[PDB]
Formats: structure tokens, C-alpha cells, sequence
């Protein structure tokens, strides 16, 4: 049942929980330095991730890593195998994996509180969602961490299509850096389209968490990014994977 | 781990010994033909190894010139012969040719004309790669296709050699792997438009080094020959089904 889609029943309560979190949302800088032209004052970017085991419905590995800034150098690292609950499910992902990342920002605080991160790189949208709060929202409002939503594939939602108008854009986007803004049909900027370094062409979306703005979200993004993706969450994926093929004996 | 030198030199024995039944010409009709007609049956091979001692050797057959599969077999393989270069069938070859075996047991009519194997022929430490031993020991056309260069007889992949692999431009290019001795062991062969890292192709058994050449581009959908690419999929494919 940890494979099984969740029923309507809990799906329902779900989507009540994301309005109830949504109303502490803040979609503005709260933090000097995201209002400093050269982000000076920001030490800690934090990333995280969770690779779900090829086999197993109920396995998973979460990391959490914190880097320095402005040299992208992982001076923490955390990651543990935990026990699925429910399958992946479009708008409702912080509800498969939000209370493991929150474990680790607890485990973190507890072992090593001057390496909390002032801001954390999200695998997944923040207010580019279904209800606006994705799973970047989700875990800013329970860890009250400025929280960026880094995406590799558009969410199709409030009208956004991955059409031929689309992918032109995409081709318009010549350099790292570039961007166009992802607008729903409310005419509300949802995100933004970043190429995210000059041999990538697949752009990714970017989305506030919480305690940011958008335009720092994008700056700070593509100032992580050593490779198409950010440094921090590229850190954490590639420190759950290992974890994941030592387990499996190998 | 690495044999006992006892078994190295009872093995570089063998490999002499069966040298002497390689045939570096063409024995085939369609071998000499200006389209090779006559050619409808391309054999691959290839053995995945997982790094416990399981391995998966698989063999395929392709339509000429459609490359399309025609035949195909995996089997679970279980000897554990470690990996030493130089000797490469005394890990594999009796699996190939077991593969063999079974194909003219089950579909004899679609015994393959040549067979292309993951390994070099003639481009070796003693002149006897796998291609060769698999080919001696079925008397099957074999040709090596290899993905690195073999250090043997004076060959280095030092600056010289990255050199001449800049100048392979187009599918079909090649140049000659030359020994220290005068020997030609293969050839460098760019195997299609869009991959820059060469091939080198050489002679494992009744077929001549120009034809082997020709034929492995013909093979190439991708920088790999089709009958090995095709093989090492399914072999891959059937490890992963665990």
C-alpha cells in the first residue's frame, strides 16, 4: 500500500493541509543578503534530494547537503535510507518526502547548527503548482529556511504548456543566464525558464519557496550551477545514489 | 585474483598452438563481392559481467543489410576466470561457442555468415585474440572490433595516434595500426559521421583486414556495430531482469 495511490479520501485532506500551510508563504527577500548586488553575506546554500530505490516501493534515500558560497564546496553532508509511505502523485510530492527533509534540517540543527544553510535548493516547484505551493513552499513553511524550487521538467498547470511556443523560447535562450518568465493564465509570473550554464539546453524552472524573490531565486540558481544542475542539489543526488549502491551490496 | 604464471604459460601455449589454423583471407563468395550479395546472416556476441561471478553471454543474428534481428539467445554464464589481458577466451570463448551450438541445434538455417565479436582478432599480444580463438574453434568468419587501443608491437595511444584520429573527418575513414615489425594488425575506423572515437577493427578468422573493415562500417547504426550493440542490449536487459 506504500505503492498504492493514495484515495480520494486522503487526497482531499491533503490538499487542505496545502492551503493551511500556503497562508506563511513569503514571496519577498526577507534576508540582507539577497538584497546585496553581489549576495555578500551569503555563506551556506544549502540542497537536498530523495532517489526512490528501482526495485523497491518502500525504500528511499534522503540527503541534505550545505556548500559554501560563493566556491560551491560541500562543507556538510547527510544522508539516511528511510521507509516510503506513498507513491509519487502530481501536486501532492511534499507528502512523500517533505518529513524526511525536515528530519534532516532537525538532525543538522542538532549535530552541526553553525552549518545551517540561509537558503535551500528544492528538487521540485515551489508556487509553479497545482494549489501554489509545491513542495519548495512546503518545506520553507515548516523549517521557516528560505527555500528556492529548482524543476527539470515544466509542470503543465494554470495553462503552461510545453508546446511548440514553448520550446521556441527555449531556443531564443543563447547563453547561461538567459531566461523568459513562465506566466499563468491569470497573467500571474509563476517562474522562470533559466538555461542554466552555456553547453545545456534544457532549461530549468525556476520558482520561489519562501523568503525570496523570484529574480534573487534565479540569480542565486544560476550562480550554482557548475553543471545543468545546481551544484547543491547535484551534491545531494549524487550522495543518495552512492548511499543507495553501497546498500545494495555493490 | 591474476592466474598462477603456471596457467598463463599452459594458456599462451594453446594460443600458439591453435594459431596456426587462423586463415587472414577470404574464403566467402560474398566477401569478394563489390556489395558483398550473397551476405544475409550477421552474427554478435557479447558477455556482460557483473562486477557476484554472475555474467549473461549473448548471441544475435542480424539481417544484411537491414540489420534487423532475426535470432537472439542470453544465457546465464558461470565460470570464473578472471579478466587478463591477452587472454580474454580463456574467460569467455567456450560460452560463444556454446551459444553456437545451441543456434544449430535450434535454428540452423540461421547459422550467420560472419560474427562480430567484442574483442580484438589478430591485433594481440601473440596474434591470437578472441575473435581468432572463436573463430578457430567454430571455423565461423569472425572479426575483432575493439573500443581501446591495444599497447602491443609498438602501438601507443600517445599524441602521434590522437593525431591520425583527427584526421578521420567521415563514416568509413580509417588508417592502419602498423607494428614496430612492419606487421599491419587492424584498422582505425571512424564508424559513423557523428563519433569521433575510432574502432579498431582487425581479422579473427577467414576474412581479409579490407573486407572486415568495410563490413563493420556497413554494421554501424551507431558507433558500435549493430550485431554487438544488439547483443550487448539484450544482455544487459537480461542481468537487469534479475
Amino acid at each position: 500500500t506504500a505503492a498504492e495511490r493514495p484515495p480520494e479520501e486522503t487526497l482531499s485532506l491533503w490538499k487542505g493541509e496545502q492551503a493551511r500551510l500556503k497562508a506563511r508563504v513569503v514571496d519577498r527577500d526577507t534576508e540582507a543578503w539577497q538584497r546585496d548586488p553581489s549576495f555578500s553575506g551569503l555563506q551556506k546554500v544549502g540542497g537536498v534530494d530523495v532517489s526512490f530505490v528501482k526495485g523497491d516501493s518502500v525504500r528511499a534515500c534522503a540527503s541534505l547537503v550545505v556548500l559554501s558560497y560563493p566556491e560551491l564546496k560541500v562543507v556538510y553532508e547527510d544522508s539516511r535510507m528511510v521507509g516510503l509511505k506513498a507513491p509519487y502523485v502530481s501536486g501532492f510530492l511534499a507528502f512523500r518526502e517533505v518529513p524526511f527533509l525536515v528530519e534532516l534540517v532537525q538532525r543538522l540543527q542538532e549535530k552541526e547548527p553553525d552549518l545551517m544553510p540561509q537558503v535551500v535548493l528544492v528538487d521540485g516547484n515551489g508556487v509553479l503548482h497545482q494549489r501554489g505551493f509545491g513542495v519548495a513552499c512546503h518545506l520553507g513553511v515548516l523549517t521557516e529556511l528560505p527555500c528556492i524550487g529548482v524543476a527539470k521538467k515544466l509542470l503543465q498547470v494554470d495553462g503552461l504548456e510545453n508546446n511548440a511556443l514553448h520550446k521556441e523560447k527555449i531556443v531564443l535562450l543563447q547563453a547561461g543566464g538567459d531566461t523568459f518568465p513562465l506566466i499563468g493564465s491569470s497573467g500571474t509570473v509563476l517562474g522562470m525558464a533559466l538555461r542554466s550554464h552555456d553547453h545545456s539546453t534544457k532549461p530549468l524552472y525556476v520558482s520561489v519557496g519562501h523568503r525570496i524573490s523570484l529574480e534573487v531565486a534565479v540569480r542565486l540558481t544560476h550562480h550554482c550551477c557548475r553543471f545543468r544542475i545546481p551544484e547543491p542539489i547535484r551534491q545531494a543526488d549524487i550522495r543518495s545514489r552512492e548511499y543507495i549502491r553501497r546498500t545494495l551490496g555493490q
